[PDB]
């Protein structure tokens, strides 16, 4: 029936082969999983080198032969399209989940039961997460400082964790407005090597990496009135083609003086507004700079269009098209506009804004690489503070959730009884991989840590436990402000289970040669 | 350095390959392990068929290619030479033990620790077995009947388990003499299809499958005096070559009458002893049968030399070489010697012996195959009764030992602490394979049974639990007389651990191509 050369596996042979292939891949990528996960270096037959942690990338680049291994590759791609993250997690968890599930099959527990038990326990797991979650004041000063400081600790920047935690909480709180949605676009990160980390600071305003275009401009302006124009301050010309037809010598002068008046009127109007700072999107003719300078007006030219819009938002200036439309109500306020040297380079500071909706955090450090990591550290601190502001729920980490779930699910298992309890029992036992690889990747005794932690948790409670990989001992997770959003864990479970259910649904595998 | 063609694996690659090969073999044979283990049919390239359960045989016959698989074959052979049994057990247990041990290696627990923890827990396991063992009266009538009856139940012969349990306990108790060593050689098993199992019985004597050689012999003898001779009752001749040299006609008669007297004197002497039964090892001339018959003496000829010795032991007759040495003190006693037809065939019954040291259990049944299985059933009942008579210790089965050990070892683990506790913890977790495969091979829910049993055991106690595969529910193991010798379990652990220690000691594998 089939072309000679085609190969086929069926029943328990199809199952054995498929599972085994998937498992081996899982063992290959699992070494990247987690905060303490490491990376791989893949050098193709051409010499190109890729160093990554991404499961898809590793699997996409490698050259697989086995059909069963090629079919699993599709799983990794669908995981990326659907959810984005959890590629490595889903493969590793899916493998163990399938392995433990097959142990039930060998016991003669119908796969419809195993899959149902997992579904049921998985849905109940989300409820338990919502139940054990510790509710907090979204804008609580003290707890916020713990989130911030907890992130900063264990990094080069820890030397000034107190000041940094302060500025970070304040920056988010300012731009968030209501309680709350945050747009991290209103918090700029400028990093310039020089000084130390102690010099880092928050600026309730903006730090632009530009200079005052002309030398003759004032070096200091107080109570500045900033103007934001996007139209070029040049001699406008009609869209329709035009040309002057001179017929008398009197006109040679007539037109020259006409263009001079137009140019002077332009500049004169800007001054008439009371503006002492002007940001133009297009060009500024040299002569215009000269008059601007003589009027003690500070000007900037050739500003990016996207920057013109960021400048409007930050400074609170209204972009006007026609000068005719400009009014005092369109002017923005800055408490201070000053030229400062930072690591020698000249930069402009717009600081002491009344109630800025965009702030900048100028980072200092003894090295480029240092300020880069400090920037990453803050990107996270803003992130986690944002998570708590939108979802006033927090939860202990160090695999505390999975332990709570394992306990309660075991009791629930007993309530249900029958074969279905075995399926719910296996789900609870499967959850232990998290604790297992947390301490394994950390280089802690996985067996001993789990025994000590679980015991300590059962005694001291929920907010007096977890694993502290840094000190290698139980602690107070709450006191140490070591918390993550519930959404992290909830979404992880959801996407993870939906992938496992797809695999569990397959009862027939037909792979061509 | 090495000849091109040679292949080498080292470090974690040598370890991965070796473990994996061993594991796959273990999965192949594990389906035979246990009371509910099944058999395999192996048909070589020649057509020969072997159906066995033996691990060595299966592995010896199969044609392996992989060097690592060939090296494991040596394990199976050494297991046979050293201990005999536990070939399949040792391979299967050794595989899982190695797998669980490698999980510790990945956690960075020095293999010297893992091996030590197993050794320590294994030695402690033997102590715990001696501690939990329930001591009983070696010759307790009632408990003995439970051992007997428990064996018989669930077999074709169960219809008469009460009578059979009675005869079996009595047979062993009689031949054991002191308390106690038993020689199963004193309990003969004769099986002849015909009648039913209800007709089975014990005979305090012997049942020989022979006939009375001559028709004219008495058909019934009371208070019989049995003689056991090994010398032939013929005309003796000198070792040195001799010949009669007749020189007178008077001698032709002289010698004839001389040989007649010698022959008559022989026979006359036997009668003179008061013997009415005679067992001769060699031949009996027809004329001798005639006189023996006329004297109402029963005789048997051409008896096996080994049978002559069994006849001496059983009947309590003393084998004499020269008739001159025979005396009344050499005579044996039998309460009855009678010819009976059993399934038509004629057999001799030596029954109603005073205090027989050898008994026979005549088995009846509607089929040959039935009486054969009944014989096996008794061979076991005698065995287990023998185990209890020599070691007045018994213990609950159904994996009760391993559960007790798992509990106590876990506490001991906590006492020791450190990494060593993880090794002792893994040993305790490894013990669960027994419960796992007991219910798996039985077709019971392995997970659910274990949960129910352990809980029930923790509540009802030690003698109110175990698994009862027959009813598929907890029971009272003691009330049901479902016990095994401690020696079974103790030796199993000892031999098993010594094989595992050999594997654990290997840190270098060098296999040629």
């Amino acid at each position: 029936v089939l072309p000679e050369n085609m190969k086929r596996y069926m029943g328990r042979d199809a199952q054995r082969m498929n599972i085994l292939a998937g498992r081996i891949i899982a063992e290959t990528v699992r070494s990247t999983l987690g905060p303490k996960g490491m990376d791989k270096m893949l050098v193709d037959d051409l010499g190109d080198v890729v160093v990554t942690n991404d499961g898809v990338t590793i699997l996409r680049e490698m050259s697989v032969e086995h059909p069963a291994a090629k079919m699993l590759i599709e799983v990794a791609k669908t995981q990326e399209k659907e959810v984005g993250d959890g590629t490595t997690t889903a493969v590793v968890v899916a493998g163990e989940l399938l392995r433990k599930a097959e142990e039930l099959l060998d016991q003669n527990v119908h796969p419809t039961i195993v899959v149902k038990g997992y579904q049921a326990a998985a849905q109940k797991a989300q409820e338990l997460l919502k139940t054990i979650a510790c509710e907090v004041g979204a804008q609580d000063k003290e707890i916020l400082t713990k989130i911030a400081m907890t992130s900063i600790t264990g990094k080069g920047a820890e030397k000034a964790k107190e000041k940094l935690a302060e500025i970070i909480v304040e920056a988010v709180s300012a731009v968030v407005d209501d309680e709350g949605k945050v747009d991290k676009d209103l918090i700029k990160i400028e990093k310039k090597s020089g000084a130390s980390i102690d010099d880092t600071e928050l600026i309730k305003g903006v730090l632009v990496d530009k200079e005052r275009v002309s030398a003759q401009m004032p070096k200091k302006v107080t109570d500045a009135k900033i103007a934001l124009l996007n139209c070029a301050i040049e001699i406008k010309e009609t869209e329709t083609d035009a040309e002057i037809r001179i017929t008398d010598p009197a006109k040679l002068m007539e037109f020259i003086e006409q263009e001079e008046k137009m140019l002077k009127d332009m500049v004169a109007e800007i001054k008439a507004s009371g503006a002492n700072v002007l940001f133009c999107q297009k060009g500024i003719d040299d002569l215009a700079q000269h008059y601007l300078a003589k009027e003690g007006i500070v000007a900037a030219r050739r500003v990016k269009k996207s920057d013109m819009e960021k400048l409007a938002k930050a400074t609170g200036a209204n972009v006007i098209t026609n000068i005719k439309d400009l009014s005092a109500q369109d002017l923005g306020d800055a408490g201070l506009v000053e030229e400062r040297k930072i690591s020698g380079d000249s930069m402009i500071f717009v600081e002491e804004c009344k109630h800025p909706k965009a702030v900048t955090m100028l980072i200092r450090g003894t090295t480029e690489h240092v300020i880069e990591e400090v920037a990453r550290a803050v990107d996270d601190a803003v992130g986690v503070v944002g998570c708590t502001i939108e979802d006033g729920r927090i939860v202990s980490g160090g695999g505390s959730t999975e332990v709570e779930l394992s306990m309660k699910l075991r009791e629930y298992a007993e309530g249900i009884s029958g074969r279905e309890q075995l399926a719910v029992r296996a789900f609870a036992d499967a959850l232990e991989v998290i604790p297992r690889t947390l301490a394994e990747n950390a280089g802690l005794d996985a067996i001993e840590i789990l025994v000590k932690v679980r015991a300590a948790h059962a005694s001291n409670g929920n907010k007096c436990a977890g694993l502290n990989v840094f000190t290698g001992a139980v602690e107070d997770m709450c006191e140490n402000g070591v918390v993550e959003p519930l959404r992290v864990k909830t979404q992880a479970i959801q996407s993870a289970a939906e992938s496992t259910e797809m695999l569990l649904r397959i009862d027939d595998v037909i792979a061509a040669e």
